[PDB]
């Protein structure tokens, strides 16, 4: 077969289950939902609340930006200098660690999802508690021989629509619904054994380097914000299709570094090569090549997405500026989560020459909260949020708060096993307390007033769920949210 | 779709069940010949060498009649809402309020060695990973447990069986007679073990004071049990025959009402009690029949919810014959239950004649004891009743249970081991009696010292030839240790 | 089906899967390897260091042997004599054991290693750290209650071709390659239960009982040798071909023995009589009736094998000495592992007469470590070996030291994951820890000259290599190795 779907080429058939149109969240009231409220994401033909396109639809445009051609390499000279800064930076910073083995490369992986091609099973089906078995446990155990031989497999992931809430312009307006990529299970024990190594080594050293991932917001968030606060300028970007737009060439970059610092680089270099080789998406009836935006399966997907954030972000800022790297990397400092940023800097930065030296990487930064470039800069470190929360300063430090409407949201549904229609309400909800505390937490850093509101509202349930919950005085969370513990 | 009938009782559909098995699971111990008279395992079909008789099936219609017989009449509506709440009251009072079970407490709560049933029919330890189900009993747990949290409905389908166990020589060669067990679906025995789990561990644990003994240690709690019946006059055991079959699922949702209500998931609890009692499905064999009543004595809950019943049932009997309130009835008596198994004490003055006619009236068949005949027979002594087949005994010490010596004896010629054809087979030394050959002794002891001596006499030579050899204990010596523990 | 395979009578079809094309050796070096050095056995029409004859040819030709006419019968009158004598040996040595649960014989098993008839599965497939289930649980139950039952089940092993390093001559001259029985796990769990307490006994008197399966080269190996040094004349004996030319009479002499110090004696007859009985194996095709020689897959077997050895060998000397058996083993100490022996002492033994005992036994005693017989003996321990090691006889006492030659091949090879082509280079390895660290201490046995020389080697096989380690001084790991713990 062959073989143009949805703008991309065609390899062969698919062996895709079809789309998921079934949704995990539950109205906790049966209450007229308040105006303009999130809601689960699309769910197909079957989705009484509109009338919108195929699943299959959705995809395709899901789809569209992958073949959009791609933009140009920062300058090589550059390229060079930066990413052996991040080495180098890194290699000072990063605490070598023992190599992986089959086991915790097993152990790691979310028993709660999908092993995706070709068994689709969720991986807890196969799974003794120690080590997998039967059907799950033969794939892993050859993806494993092959790694040990550093010999090459063919990764084919299975795409996927995130199940979510979104805006109800997503929904009754232009319906659109975001992309997975559901790597194999062969690929991820692979990428796990590869890289789990390097990727643990970047969570301890998370808080003194900029790419964040594995930081706790509440432990973490004053220091690493008190951070970025000794610097005089702050901005935000704002990527929209971030993941869609990366260039391979750069991704081989973040790779070279991943391999080089990994402790067995050998055999890292195949699953990295192979990670970054024009890649196999099953989208049902077929496989497509994509060979180029981000393949983001694998366990180390993020960080490696986060370490191209960095060389890009400084690839622009030294040629503005035009300061040596690591001099930047001295008068700046970066947080990065996949596509998520805040970039301080005390360097004089061209906001003009900025936004244009990265859209020419193809690039499409916003204005984070008046959606227009160029990127404005604030001498205010307030404002700016990371993780979704909002960067705050009191006279205690800094702390990143969850805001209003997330935690409205976060009251009015609830996760449950899979269903067709959302607004359904199932019973006493027995998971609520662990969390319903946490949101108790992050309402009293929105003072009294609210907190009351949220107070109560939380009384309301979890009274008619499990036990009694007490609840607490607003200042007495407060300490408990700030400071701990 | 079918229908049909099977037994007398309508046809729903094929049956999937394997083969009713053939085989025993009790070794001879000793190749000697079986004093006359002597107990033997249960008839095990066209293949059993002892007799000629029908095929096991056939067995399973002679078993199967009752559930097609008419029922017995509701106890006066009244009495009947009057005791749910006074019962209902007692656990209100009694009961640590317990907390939900999880999918894994469910998982875990589940004898493993038993199949799993419909539909695979597998040994349950087969896809236990030491924590969860993988594979197959993996998809139909998890699909069971999704249903659950969801409140949707499923049908149970129970798989029929014949109880293997010694009976009286006489159910071999005379009249043949082998008991029917039900056998629950995997999907149902978690979902019925999230929803009422917390509930018969709360009933377990407070099973001293109350009566539904569900849970007790005959060695422990015995004694306290027993010298809390004795603070009250009369007593009796009044016995009955076909206990399961003559259920009123009227009477067993009352029952449920109860648990649903003093359950910690009240909401979900219903969907799966709903589901048990309503027209139950049996695989036989070549069928699956619709049985709409007795009791479906599949899963976990169940003998909980049997005893709950009986509980209902007896006092429905004494407040509609003595007329007074359930709840100064209970205040005036002691109740012991489990399943079918009952001693019933009180002060109150209780007419015996009036009393069996109610039984009977609502469908029971009490008989005296094994004794035969009446009217039921009360007793001013506790002495003689019996109790989850112990007898009840007392002494200079406090009241204790105490396995007969006709009951120990044939312990002493049958042992436990794998299925086989043949009952009159013997093992090798078989290295695991240890365990069971000390209780024997224990229980011996309490017959005095003669006995205990002759039984002294076995329990050494099955000795010799075994696993390892320990020294036989003194009388004295072992009776205390026998009887404050430990 | 019917009915001749390599000389030997057809039974049933096989349900084998093919044999092993592959290897699990690995070359360290690219460098071309010494001259005359040994390489893995031969794998087939698919390997390329020949064109020869098929892995099924192969294994006919080494199931020639277990047709030919078994050799003869010692003298009733002396067979009897020390059958019954090593028999009161043992009841005055072994501390009796109680019965193996199935819960202890399923621990018992080499858990990495395949089924064998009929899942053919690796057992690791299917436990839980804890029991069997799945397939192998059900096999594992059946098993287990045709044990207690005391009723009877017909062995089929399965065949193999043991993958090892073999002189180079064994590739590139008359191509050889040797015969494995592998057991079912039903008579493997089955033996387990049966004769497992024997096999401890035998474990925990191995020192002080001729048959030395379990012993501890290095803890053990110093007090076995001083006890061989207390008699005059010492002896190699070399067997050719031990396992083929075997005599179940005598296999029913050492099962006899075995059976009769058994906690559970009757259910231990079954089990043996079946393991004895005419052996079915499986050979791909077809499975084929092996009456004589030792059938070697299940556990005890080795034991089993020492067994009658220690039969065999007491048998010889009798005859010849013309001295009760008793006085034979009191002028004597032995140490049987299998085939490998030596035979230590005082009595003036007819050298011709021995070794014509032994050979009309049918046994094949090459020469010692020379060539052609009469068997010699020496004055001197030195120079004898065992378990692959050359006693050495120090003032620090005697011990086991792993020979020069057979160093260079450990350091030459590496057991990996199974393919093709032994040559290759296992790319940037880890697991050395352990292996590495004995080898250096073998060498450290062999003097200051030859430790440097392997200390060099040690360390740019420890280049490309997981965990950057110190060479310890000689003087320091000699120290090590010899004394412990």
């Amino acid at each position: 077969p062959s073989g143009t779907y949805a703008g991309l080429p065609i390899a062969d058939y698919g062996d895709a289950p079809p789309l998921s149109t079934k949704t995990m969240f539950w109205r906790t009231s049966p209450e007229k939902l308040p105006p303009g409220a999130w809601e689960p994401a699309y769910l197909g033909s079957k989705d009484e609340r509109v009338d919108g396109p195929s699943l299959q639809q959705v995809m395709r445009d899901q789809l569209k930006p992958y073949s959009e051609p791609r933009g140009l390499l920062p300058p090589q000279e550059i390229l060079d200098a930066v990413c052996d800064a991040i080495e180098n930076r890194l290699e000072n910073t990063l605490e070598p660690q023992k190599p992986w083995t089959f086991k915790k490369a097993c152990e790691s992986l979310d028993k709660n999802t999908s092993s995706g091609y070709p068994y689709h099973k969720q991986k807890s089906k196969d799974w003794t508690g120690s080590a997998f078995i039967g059907d799950l446990g033969d794939q892993a155990t050859h993806a494993n021989n092959m790694y040990e031989m550093g010999k090459s497999m063919r990764p084919i992931y299975t795409a996927a629509l995130k199940d979510e809430l979104v805006k109800p312009d997503k929904i009754y307006g232009k319906i659109k619904k975001r992309l997975l990529w559901g790597s194999d299970l062969g690929t991820m024990i692979r990428a796990a054994r590869a890289f789990g190594p390097f990727c643990d080594a970047l969570k301890e050293t998370c808080i003194f380097n900029p790419i964040r991932v594995g930081m706790s917001m509440n432990e973490d968030g004053p220091f690493i914000f008190a951070r970025h606060a000794n610097f005089r300028y702050h901005m935000d970007a704002d990527y929209t299709r971030w993941d869609s737009t990366q260039q391979r060439a750069i991704l081989k970059r973040a790779g070279d570094i991943m391999v080089r610092l990994s402790p067995e680089p050998d055999l890292a270099r195949v699953v990295m090569d192979d990670l970054l080789a024009p890649s196999l998406l099953d989208v049902g009836d077929y496989k497509i090549v994509v060979e180029e935006g981000l393949p983001s399966g694998c366990p180390c997907t993020t960080q490696l997405n986060s370490l191209a954030h960095w060389i890009l972000t400084l690839c622009a800022m030294v040629e503005v500026t035009r300061v040596d790297p690591d001099i930047v990397m001295q008068e700046s400092e970066f947080s990065f989560y996949g596509d998520d940023e805040v970039v301080s800097t005390n360097l004089e930065l061209d906001m003009v020459k900025y936004t244009m030296a990265l859209r020419r990487y193809g690039l499409l930064p916003t204005r984070a909260d008046k959606e227009e470039g160029p990127l404005e800069r604030r001498q205010t470190l307030q404002g700016i949020s990371f993780l979704r929360r909002a960067i705050v300063g009191d006279q205690f430090g800094w702390y990143g708060r969850l805001d209003r409407a997330s935690i409205d949201r976060q009251l009015l549904w609830t996760k449950g096993p899979n269903h067709q229609n959302p607004f359904e309400t199932l019973p006493g909800h027995a998971q609520r307390p662990s969390q319903l505390m946490a949101l108790l937490g992050e309402a009293a850093m929105h003072g009294e007033k609210y907190y009351r509101t949220v107070a109560s509202r939380v009384s309301k349930e979890a009274a008619q769920s499990g036990i009694e919950m007490v609840v607490p005085r607003h200042r007495s969370v407060l300490r408990w949210v700030r400071f701990g513990t």
